[PDB]
């Protein structure tokens, strides 16, 4: 069923039509990505924003950095891109496993925040915090809810100390929205894109990665260009924090609204303990002060 759903979809796309052969599902829960010979078509998942996803990414290809966008479609929101042969779609354990990868990974955001690339929305990390600790008002929440979140106003605080630099960020870097060939990586899935601290994408690919002090360093030094320095390195670890905070609360929402596509009790329990985890860490308020003091 969820093939032929697929290969409806075709009639539509004129360079796909008549594409009697095999349809590959390429990763994806939200997404439904299929490879058709050497296009892959993207259809949308039943909140998310698509008008954005076009124009964001059709800049990350210009910047090289996202596969081209072949096609978009103005009444459904499927996409036509480009497949990539050769590639291999990441995930935390090909990090450790395929040598550079970090340091790849790092490459394509070096090269998508020095990019011309210009994205309409700008992200914002304490809008929508805010909204979903309103929203709460209530489910069972963990322990040290309370002090996580004011503790963030404390690196909230540390953020706002300082001038921040603004990119064209992704957002959301997935282990699973890289794809690698030997050489480079490619980053696909554009739907969160905005301006935003460049610092965010390392800290989020981090935290989703499960990139261990090395990874991170093989990360930072291929994206800088030299070995990071502590105010920098501070923002990464805070933005680790923030990440995993931010996405706790949004599954806190689903757990409230039963959504079924998993388990969120579960979910927001993990990414919480990890978060309450780093954030009581000695070396947390080094790097919280390290960014406050810029």
């Amino acid at each position: 069923m969820m093939t032929d759903e697929a290969r409806a979809k075709l009639a539509a796309i004129p360079m796909l039509a008549g594409y009697t052969g095999p349809l590959e599902r390429l990763g994806g829960l939200t997404n439904l990505v299929f490879r058709a010979g050497d296009l892959c078509l993207r259809i949308p998942g039943k909140y998310i924003n698509r008008a954005n996803e076009a124009v964001a990414a059709r800049e990350a290809a210009k910047a090289g950095v996202s596969p081209e966008v072949l096609h978009v479609d103005p009444a459904t929101g499927v996409m036509v891109t480009r497949y990539i042969a050769g590639a291999q779609t990441m995930s935390p354990e090909k990090f450790k496993t395929r040598p550079g990868s970090p340091a790849r990974a790092g490459e394509a955001f070096r090269k998508l925040h020095g990019s011309g690339a210009v994205f309409p929305f700008r992200f914002e990390l304490f809008a929508m915090i805010d909204d979903y600790l309103k929203v709460l008002s209530n489910v069972t929440l963990p322990a040290g809810y309370h002090d996580v979140v004011r503790e963030a106003g404390g690196v909230r605080s540390a953020l706002a100390a300082h001038p921040l630099p603004l990119a064209a960020c992704h957002c959301d870097p997935l282990c699973e929205n890289f794809l690698d060939t030997g050489e480079r990586m490619w980053i696909v899935d554009w739907e969160y894109s905005g301006m935003n601290d460049p610092l965010w994408d390392l800290g989020d690919l981090s935290v989703e990665g499960k990139f261990n002090a090395n990874q991170d360093e093989e990360l930072m030094r291929a994206y800088f260009g030299g070995e990071a320095r502590p105010a920098e390195r501070g923002r990464v670890v805070i933005y680790k924090a923030m990440c995993d905070l931010l996405w706790t609360l949004w599954g806190l929402i689903q757990l409230a609204n039963d959504n079924p596509v998993d388990d969120f009790r579960a979910y927001a329990d993990g990414r919480f303990a990890r978060c309450k985890a780093l954030m009581e860490t000695p070396e947390f308020s080094r790097h919280l002060a390290a960014v406050r003091m810029g």
